[PDB]
């Protein structure tokens, strides 16, 4: 099973809108990638709010996706992209339904 | 795959002293969410002491609204005054992209 998280909430720019969108779902062959990486979302929540959602089975895997190729692009592109500093937050699963891959 | 698209990201905060018991009800809803065929993925979230949450996806909204009239819904709505001090605060997201295990 999944044992931990990470959830991020992103506040584009004006203007930066679809670029961010465009950005997060770039990213997604770079989650495929990361085989410590179970889960992955891009979020949408509204026309300028956006968000990751991702699923860790241990620590390793968790630190592996924050030290890895998401992580860095997002880094690299957060002063362009986003209009307030994001909080990264850890999260722990209780409990998690995955597919059995 | 790029055919779940659409989730819930929601938010519970646990009434003084029922922040163990607020745990334990997710967990326990496990199984509830296994036998939700329209639920692609379900997650039952610990953010801090007392702040807890589910993230859940689908890949329509008739997935989307079976889940929110199911089981697990309705366990919480039985014990809400019970686990939380205020309404469960749920947020439609939709999914740009997502990867999940095959199947």
């Amino acid at each position: 099973m999944t044992k931990l998280a990470l959830f991020v909430r992103l506040e584009a720019k004006p203007g930066q809108e679809a670029a961010l969108a465009d950005f997060l779902a770039s990213a997604l062959p770079l989650a495929n990638a990361e085989s410590g990486t179970t889960a992955w979302f891009a979020l949408k929540f509204g026309p300028s709010t956006f968000g990751v959602f991702d699923a860790f089975a241990d620590e390793a895997g968790r630190q592996a996706h924050l030290n890895g190729q998401i992580a860095a692009a997002l880094m690299a592109n957060a002063a362009t992209l986003l209009s307030s500093p994001p909080n990264i937050e850890k999260v722990e699963l209780l409990a998690a339904k995955l597919p059995a891959g």
